[PDB]
């Protein structure tokens, strides 16, 4: 398994225009187009994201690529943030993936609110950490697809998704 595999799973692929979980116009695997109550200014933020006149719908190859920028961004931005690079320089391969995963979908700023998940990551304490990240509104939201996470912080293995 991999993060690419791993995302796909949690996010689906979607080649026209949807609503997520939050009610914000997204298409592909997980690519938030805007958080703008306009249908119009989803379908511009897509046409300018593709770089052609979609009319909210794209290819699979289109939707692919969105993702290999999205998934890039992501790590990009881990490793540029202050508050995010001491984790994932700490941390095992398999949990990195699980760190990548809540950064793609509640964004750097996001997961940097953590702290003290963040703090006990870092210092190792597992299930400590999966406690303490369960208490929180993307927990309540989400479950499911943060429990996927939480285990996967908590055992350092894919059991969470290998079912899936």
């Amino acid at each position: 398994m991999n993060i690419f595999e791993m995302l796909r799973i949690d996010e689906g692929l979607r080649l026209k225009i949807y609503k997520d979980t939050e009610g914000y116009y997204t298409i592909g695997i997980g690519h938030l187009l805007t958080k703008s109550p306009s249908l119009n200014a989803a379908k511009s933020e897509l046409d300018k994201a593709i770089g052609r006149n979609c009319n909210g719908v794209i290819t699979k190859d289109e939707a692919e690529k969105l993702f290999n920028q999205d998934v890039d961004a992501a790590v990009r931005g881990i490793l540029r943030n202050a508050k995010l690079k001491p984790v994932y320089d700490s941390l095992d391969a398999v949990r990195r993936c699980a760190l990548i995963n809540m950064v793609f979908q509640m964004g750097e700023t996001g997961v940097a609110g953590f702290t003290n998940s963040l703090r006990m990551l870092q210092q190792k304490r597992w299930d400590e950490a999966a406690v303490n990240l369960a208490k929180s509104r993307w927990y309540n939201q989400t479950p499911n697809r943060a429990k996927r996470v939480i285990t996967t912080f908590r055992t350092g293995t894919w059991d969470a998704y290998k079912n899936l």
